């Protein structure tokens, strides 16, 4: 199989995880433990990558990193980043508005002063998820009927966000029922309740916010109602 | 002509001007200044945008935003985003290596405790370049001899981290090179020298590092040498 490295974290890689999976595609990982980061660094030279980062993808041509670069290769291999110009376009343009909202949990999550940071960036929540929710207007996924890459993404982003407020969803239904369809796919299905299935870290066990070493118990401030009432 | 939208700043869009330039592809550019944030708001949701964002750009057909959807469209229209998936795969590689550089000045550039930060990240700095030093090793540009999009993004990564160190380079000739011979180019040259070009800022006129108003001088610590002597 293509041989796949990462840490024991959903992280980056998350998303290749479950696309390589609906693809039925037998893969291999190398999965690295907060303790094991020994054995990063001397395997950071040895095999033969050219820029030797994390997450990295092995196979017998291709000898590759980068987290887009990773990603774009399977599904590409399959056909699946578009036929024409504007339309792979149009997919990258929803792979990075993806990324905003996952690369904005990122650029906050190890912060220590999170509880402060996360105020700001949910303000702005609403109207990235509002682009999603109005691009699913009678769309079964993201870029017409078919799956596409950046639906696993959408997913690791909605799975990830759900972990600041659970209710942060409740305003988007169509989001909601992305999510629902996504699962329902027999290959997304089995996965997520496998032994295969990282369901935590989220982010570096360093993080302040999907982070720590297991799923989340507060850490914070609820507001709900004025004095000692109302506790999410 | 295709039309883009950004403010006057290099900022992300700086490759996308670059490499706009050398295919000599006519352009209309929507340049936002400082005070005219104002005008922004409005446009927002009026030009039929679907992921309203900066930077846009407009066409006949296409209708897109995310920076690397923009580049990417340029190239790709051209015949330049590659052949062979395996290829095309470490294009993106190139690219999303490019953007660590990059995206790691910006991820610094705004927080005002600049001083500090610019040390850790500048710490890591000669490894991410070695990884470029090493991939110019007997080529002419990234990907072989022909001109690629992440070309003009190692271009705005090393014009931008000059900014905070000049001395940087001078451990990597063949970046030093690579610098040299992209400008060589008559359409680079031309440009660079031009009413078009826009020299700074460099990030949002709110930035720390590469911002203010007006190109750089101090803000700052130097090193050189013990006691009141060496002073860059
Ligand atoms: N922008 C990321 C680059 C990766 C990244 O910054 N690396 C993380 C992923 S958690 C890692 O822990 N890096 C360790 C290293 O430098 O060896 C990508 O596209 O994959
Ligand atoms: N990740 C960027 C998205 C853009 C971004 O975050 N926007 C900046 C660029 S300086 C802007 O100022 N945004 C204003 C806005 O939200 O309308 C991309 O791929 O282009």
């Amino acid at each position: 199989s293509p041989i796949l490295g990462y840490w024991k974290i959903k992280g980056l890689v998350q998303p290749t995880r479950l696309l390589l999976e609906y693809l039925e595609e037998k893969y291999e990982e190398h999965l690295y433990e907060r303790d094991e980061g020994d054995k990063w660094r001397n395997k950071k030279f040895e095999l033969g990558l050219e820029f030797p980062n994390l997450p990295y993808y092995i196979d017998g041509d291709v000898k590759l990193t980068q987290s887009m670069a990773i990603i774009r290769y399977i599904a590409d291999k399959h056909n699946m980043l578009g036929g024409c110009p504007k339309e792979r376009a149009e997919i990258s343009m929803l792979e990075g508005a993806v990324l905003d909202i996952r690369y904005g949990v990122s650029r906050i999550a190890y912060s220590k002063d999170f509880e402060t940071l996360k105020v700001d960036f949910l303000s702005k929540l609403p109207e990235m998820l509002k682009m999603f929710e109005d691009r699913l207007c009678h769309k079964t996924y993201l870029n017409g009927d078919h799956v596409t890459h950046p639906d696993f993404m959408l997913y690791d982003a909605l799975d990830v966000v759900l972990y600041m407020d659970p209710m942060c969803l409740d305003a988007f239904p169509k989001l909601v029922c992305f999510k629902k369809r996504i699962e329902a796919i027999p290959q997304i299905d089995k996965y997520l309740k496998s032994s295969k299935y990282i369901a935590w870290p989220l982010q570096g066990w360093q993080a302040t916010f999907g982070g720590g070493d297991h799923p989340p118990k507060s850490d914070l401030v609820p507001r709900g109602s004025m004095e000692l009432d109302k506790w999410a």
